[PDB]
């Protein structure tokens, strides 16, 4: 499984490799030392327009770290040591969110008649970017109805528009967990989302980003988020209303997705407004979205 | 002090309007005056740099005024060179304001007590005198809208009402170029908004020192001659230290940011037969003292 990590570590952010899931190689590193070479770029995004042959030389990179050498602690690294950020720390554009892309989802939110026909598509802010593991500011002097929805994000690897549902995969690098944390409020004050959606650092992403290759079954890929260690949400991406393919169809009509470019596809049923009583975030709250094989993406809400 | 992205020679540079007729390139006249090279290669990291870029871009043209042997090599005519959007790569999408002239709202089907705020992705951003593709086979109802455009120049979260033009680098003009059906399609906006090259913007970026009095700004839009837009900033719903205000609540606005503020009435889906833009169409938008925006609608 080739899962890529952008990792910090006594002061140095560095694009990596997860070996094992209890190591992570810096991968500039590794090649110097194992390929005499250095032409890996500092950043994932970088890393990701580079396509199938940076995956081929990371997975090189990585097999050949696996033969006896004396100098592995220059660049293999214990996960508990280093600082996981999101893998594309600095969006080169604000994250195409899908809005109500489960139908239970839809139906909590209101009813059935709000099922769409066609993608709701509204946007984050690059400055809601976070990692695993940190804090989410509460926001508490501009809302009191933060809340949670945990979705299955695509990375666009290969540049296009006009993709037919037929290439969609072809232009996919890989897949990351989103934690779309929105005010409610600020949502139906606004009318569109955007200010609602781009508090800063109301977007957790990670831990890692698994390239397509580790996972030729999307459809098969299941959503679930606890709140406290309790279960809010479990979605199968097959229930969503509107495919990943679809999704990538629809948004290259008329323009062009770009290397680097995320996709949140929607959360499902369970959100803190869906309930009688509402439940809304508030300071000290944990919250940890799983999607296995990508792992789980842990943060608390901010004193 | 109107700053523009230049290209020349097949480099992108940023440059200094002189006199409306010559641009001076800020870098190659740092290093022919100064033999140093500190001047950033793009408009967003110049901005980035704050006040110092701008004393030292005042000073180069002032500069540049003695007789000196090689004016030449950083000193160009206009007709020679290539206008880009000021910032040709936002690194965020363009922040757009929905509804802040009350006559808009009335045409569009009725005036909010908060701010309706999108965006269009980056991929939308083109330059003065550039097509603007026309999307046939995804919309019929392409139309335009005249705006002023604000660009931040410092960085800040809860910015007061009375801080607000401390934040403000400067000023440039887009078309905010929309597919209506798009927009009723999808229900948000950012589908209908973001098709790529339909945002122009420019021509240049003019400094807030020279205009202390942005609420006395006008927008006129013109397509294929005939006045179709006539906006004052004085009646946005919304004023600008307002709507910095109300969007750095809870949010970071970070130096680059452009926020596009609201077209005023006139726009194609106002009118009875509704005028959609068609194949060689012709927009020209214009704001004093920012100059003309001019883009054409692309071949089928
Ligand atoms: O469905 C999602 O994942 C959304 O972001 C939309 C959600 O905010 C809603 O209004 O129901
Ligand atoms: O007022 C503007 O500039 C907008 O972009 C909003 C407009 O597209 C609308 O449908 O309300
Ligand atoms: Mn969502
Ligand atoms: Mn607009």
């Amino acid at each position: 499984s080739m899962k890529f990590a952008t990792g910090e570590l006594y002061n140095r952010m560095f694009v990596g490799l997860i070996i094992d899931d209890e190591k992570i190689m810096d991968l500039q590193k590794a090649e110097k030392k194992l390929f005499e070479l250095e032409t890996i770029p500092g950043s994932l995004i970088e890393c990701i327009a580079e396509g199938d042959k940076f995956v081929a030389h990371a997975r090189q990179l990585a097999e050949w770290a696996k033969k006896p050498n004396d100098e592995l602690g220059s660049f293999m690294y214990s996960l508990s040591e280093v600082k996981l950020h999101a893998p594309i720390p600095k969006p080169s554009k604000n994250i195409i969110c899908i809005g109500k892309n489960y139908r239970d989802h839809a139906i909590e939110m209101g009813s059935e008649a709000d099922i769409p026909e066609h993608p709701m598509v509204f946007t984050k802010s690059p400055v809601t970017v976070t990692g695993h593991g940190d804090i989410v500011k509460s926001h508490e002097e501009v809302t009191s109805q933060l809340d949670y929805e945990g979705e299955l994000a695509v990375v666009i690897g290969k540049s296009g528009t006009r993709i037919s549902k037929e290439d969609a995969y072809d232009h996919v690098f890989g897949y990351t967990i989103v934690n779309d944390i929105t005010a409610r409020d600020l949502q139906k004050r606004h009318k569109q989302f955007f200010i609602g959606k781009s508090l800063d650092t109301t977007c957790p992403m990670g831990p890692v980003l698994v390239h397509k290759s580790s996972i030729q079954e999307p459809e098969r890929l299941k959503v679930e988020t606890r709140v406290n260690g309790e279960l809010r949400q479990s979605g199968s991406a097959s229930d969503m209303i509107f495919s990943i393919p679809e999704l990538i169809e629809t948004l290259s009509k008329g323009m062009t997705l770009e290397a680097g470019d995320i996709i949140a596809t929607g959360t499902p049923s369970g959100v803190g407004k869906g309930f009688t009583p509402p439940k809304f975030l508030r300071s000290g709250d944990k919250i940890d979205i799983t999607i296995d094989p990508i792992g789980t993406l842990s943060n608390q809400i901010g004193l």
